[PDB]
């Protein structure tokens, strides 16, 4: 620790406090991430991060383990998307610059899960902007490594909002389609200014799933009636359109949106395949202005 001197407190993120340190001998500037105090597995599946590179994933720089602590160390970004969609409330994000964030995410997404290494926990709060236009993804493949508690240190309730309706209904493996289920709840987000999904318990968060988009069933999903927390006693609620869900989101937005919320995970569309939808025939990289 004592080669980082700490600027500021920049999070009580899930696992711990999050600082924007320098390296007293490098210069660099970077997030410093401490660990809620750890187990050998755990230092081998954050290890194999280190390799995990790409354009739109924070960069792990380093692991730092003494005294029994944890601390990673991260490629600093100065903004997240929460306080952006906040600065950009009276207009809204406009859609080019939502559909170039959408399209850097799923290639964030994409090549993660080729590796087989999912996210589990995307939310507004990990996805960070730079001035350059970019969108990164921080935290990728943490939960694996130290579980996702119902509180943080800080007893902070961790937020239920773009949790896939698999893993709320007791799903004990589920797969990279969790994150895809969660990236279309922001991009509702970006479009509408408002959460799609916002729970406060979880049977909250699924009632809200299922008032907009029908209670599923073995004809949507087939299998789910045999999950570990469903109830034939659910409400039976009917789907809406979506049209009614995110206006003015155009044709081809609905058409991707509505593939990336379907219900049963193996019909639920892949990064890769998002990529090449024609939503992102037109996509185009422009610069937001930041106010840093
Ligand atoms: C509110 S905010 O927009 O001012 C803000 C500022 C800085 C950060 N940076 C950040 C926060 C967290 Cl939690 N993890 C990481 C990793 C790399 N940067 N970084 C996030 C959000």
């Amino acid at each position: 620790m004592e080669n980082f001197q700490k600027v500021e407190k920049i999070g009580e993120g899930t696992y711990g406090v999050v600082y924007k340190a320098r390296n007293k001998l490098t210069g660099e500037v970077v997030a410093l991430k401490k660990i809620r105090l750890v187990p050998s597995t755990a230092i081998r599946e954050i290890s194999l991060l280190k390799e995990l590179n790409h354009p739109n994933i924070v960069k792990l720089l380093d692991v730092i383990h003494t005294e029994n602590k944890l601390y990673l160390v991260f490629e600093f970004l100065h903004q997240d998307l929460k306080k952006f969609m906040d600065a950009s409330a009276l207009t809204g994000i406009p859609l080019p610059l939502i559909k170039s964030y959408l399209f850097q995410l799923l290639q964030g997404l994409a090549f993660c899960h080729s590796h087989r290494v999912l996210h589990r926990d995307l939310k507004p709060q990990n996805l960070l902007i730079n001035t350059e236009g970019a969108i990164k993804l921080a935290d990728f493949g943490l939960a694996r490594a130290f579980g996702v508690p119902v509180r943080t240190y800080t007893h902070e309730v961790v937020t239920l909002w773009y949790r896939a309706p698999e893993i709320l209904l007791g799903c004990k493996y589920y797969s990279t389609a969790v994150d895809i289920w969660s990236l279309g709840c922001i991009f509702a987000e970006m479009v509408t200014r408002r959460a799609l999904f916002p729970g406060d318990s979880e049977i909250d968060q699924l009632f809200r799933i299922f008032r907009t988009l029908g209670t599923p069933d073995e004809v949507v999903w087939p299998g789910v009636t045999s999950m570990p927390d469903y109830k034939p006693s659910f409400p039976k609620w009917a789907r809406q359109d979506f049209s009614k869900v995110v206006p003015p989101l155009d044709e081809d937005g609905r058409s991707l949106l509505s593939q990336m919320l379907h219900y049963d995970p193996n019909k639920r569309i892949s990064a890769k395949a998002a990529l090449a939808h024609p939503f992102f025939q037109d996509v185009t990289k422009p610069v937001p202005h930041l106010r840093l």
